[PDB]
C-alpha cells in the first residue's frame, strides 16, 4: 500500500501556518507530544489531522518507521495515514481526522466534553485490543501504548496511533530506552523489546478506562495508577472504590471482568501475562 505525496505549503496553508492556539479561541493545535505536534486542517474536500515532527536523524527514522508500518498495516482500529510531506523544512504525516480526539482527553473530559459511558468504554477497550492484535499478528511491537495514543473517531471507535518507535519480530535489547514511564513494563524500562510489554501498557490503559484517573498524577496517592492493583490484591480497597463516578451504566460484573483482564495484563513477570489474542477473547466475553 502507498500514499500521496503532499506539498509542505499545502499543509502549511490548510493548518493556518501550523497555528499553536487551541480550536475554541481560533487556532489549529490539537495535541502535542508524540515526537511531533498534531494540527487541524481541511484538504481535498475533507477534515484532516497533520502531524508535524519536531536527534534530527533519529526523528526521520521515526517518520520512516510510521510510514513503513502504515503501508504494511491497514485496520479499522488503527489511525489512517492519507499521505506525508518531506519537501519542506519539517516532516509531516497526514491522517484522517478523528473528531473525538484522544482517549486521555475523553477520560478527563477536557474542554467540557461529556464523560464516556461504560458502554462506550467497553467498545473502546475491545477496539483497542483488536488494533494491538493486528500489530502483533503482523509482527510489530508498538512500544508506546497509552490513552493519549488511542484516538476516537466519529462513532467512538478506538484507533491506535504513533508507530514511530515500533519494532519488528519476524527478545531484543536496547541502550535507547523510549516510552512513557507510567505505562512502561519493568523489562521495557530496563531495555528489553518484546510484545509482552505492549500487554502490560494496555493493562494501565484498562485501569484508566475503569477509573477515569490518569496513569500518573503528581498530587495523588498512589501517584502511579498501576499501584492500585496491589491495594486491591492486598485487600485494603476493592475495584468498586476506584470505579469512575462519572458513569451511570457501569455494572459491577462487567467492570470486575475488565479489571480481571487488566490485573492479568499487569503481571510483573512478562511470561505470566496473557498474549493479545487472549486479552481480545476475555474482552469479547465481558460484553456477552
Ligand atoms: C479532536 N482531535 C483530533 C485529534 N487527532 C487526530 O484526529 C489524529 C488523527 N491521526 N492521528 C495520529 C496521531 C495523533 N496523535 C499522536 C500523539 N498523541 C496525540 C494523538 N492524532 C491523530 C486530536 C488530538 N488530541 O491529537 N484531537
Amino acid at each position: 500500500t502507498r500514499f500521496h505525496s503532499f506539498s509542505f505549503y499545502e499543509l502549511k496553508n490548510v493548518t493556518n501556518n501550523f497555528d499553536e492556539r487551541p480550536i475554541s479561541v481560533g487556532g489549529n493545535k490539537m495535541g502535542e507530544g508524540g515526537f511531533g505536534v498534531v494540527y487541524k486542517g481541511y484538504v481535498n474536500n475533507t477534515t484532516v489531522a497533520v502531524k508535524k515532527l519536531a536527534t534530527t536523524e533519529e526523528l526521520k527514522q521515526q517518520f520512516d518507521q510510521e510510514i513503513k508500518v502504515m503501508a504494511k498495516c491497514q485496520h479499522e482500529n488503527l489511525v489512517e495515514l492519507l499521505g506525508f510531506s518531506s519537501d519542506g523544512d519539517d516532516l509531516c504525516l497526514v491522517y484522517v481526522y478523528m473528531p473525538n480526539g484522544s482517549l486521555l482527553d475523553r477520560l478527563s473530559c477536557l474542554d467540557g466534553t461529556p464523560p464516556l459511558s461504560w458502554h462506550m468504554r467497553c467498545k473502546i477497550a475491545q477496539g483497542a485490543a483488536n488494533g494491538i492484535n493486528f500489530l502483533h499478528e503482523n509482527h510489530h511491537i508498538h512500544r508506546d501504548i497509552k490513552s493519549a495514543n488511542i484516538l476516537l473517531d466519529e462513532a467512538f471507535t478506538a484507533k491506535i496511533s504513533d508507530f514511530g518507535l515500533a519494532r519488528a519480530s519476524e527478545t531484543v535489547m536496547t541502550s535507547r530506552i523510549v516510552g512513557t514511564t507510567a505505562y512502561m513494563a519493568p523489562e521495557a524500562l530496563r531495555g528489553e523489546i518484546t510484545p509482552k510489554s505492549d500487554i502490560y501498557s494496555f493493562g494501565v490503559v484498562l485501569l484508566e478506562i475503569i477509573t477515569g484517573l490518569p496513569a500518573v498524577d503528581e498530587h495523588r496517592e498512589p501517584q502511579l495508577l498501576l499501584d492500585i492493583k496491589e491495594e486491591i490484591e492486598d485487600e485494603e480497597k476493592t475495584i468498586e472504590d476506584y470505579i469512575d463516578k462519572k458513569m451511570n451504566d457501569a455494572d459491577s460484573t462487567s467492570v470486575e471482568a475488565m479489571y480481571s483482564v487488566a490485573s492479568q495484563c499487569l503481571h510483573e513477570k512478562k511470561n505470566k501475562r496473557p498474549d493479545i489474542k487472549k486479552v481480545q477473547q476475555l474482552l469479547q466475553e465481558m460484553t456477552a
